[PDB]
């Protein structure tokens, strides 16, 4: 989504729309009706209830915001980052961590 220079905004939330896309063929792939995005599958809306408070606001949007800065922060650079999600999340890191996959390409 990128800007605008790397006042951080820029990369943190290409990379937040990156797990939201990943959502994105998740849920075209995997699901079943209508309700767009991999999100809100599996456990009804659990890890999103508890831990949808904990990582930040946008971790308390949407739950495909939830999902998307999971995606964010499971991966970033700074490692502390990922501990601070797992440390406030234990069960929201495995999520993403469950999804583990492979979309894309490159």
């Amino acid at each position: 989504g990128s800007k605008g220079v790397e006042l951080r905004n820029d990369s943190e939330g290409f990379i937040h729309e990156f797990g939201h896309a990943v959502d994105d063929y998740a849920g075209y792939l995997l699901d079943k009706n209508q309700s767009d995005l991999v999100t809100n599958s599996k456990k009804f809306i659990d890890i999103f209830k508890e831990e949808g408070s904990n990582l930040t606001s946008y971790g308390r949007t949407n739950e495909a915001e939830f999902f998307a800065e999971a995606f964010r922060l499971m991966h970033s650079t700074d490692h502390a980052e990922r501990l601070k999600v797992q440390k406030n999340a234990p069960k929201t890191f495995q999520f993403i961590n469950d999804q583990i996959k492979f979309i894309i390409n490159s």
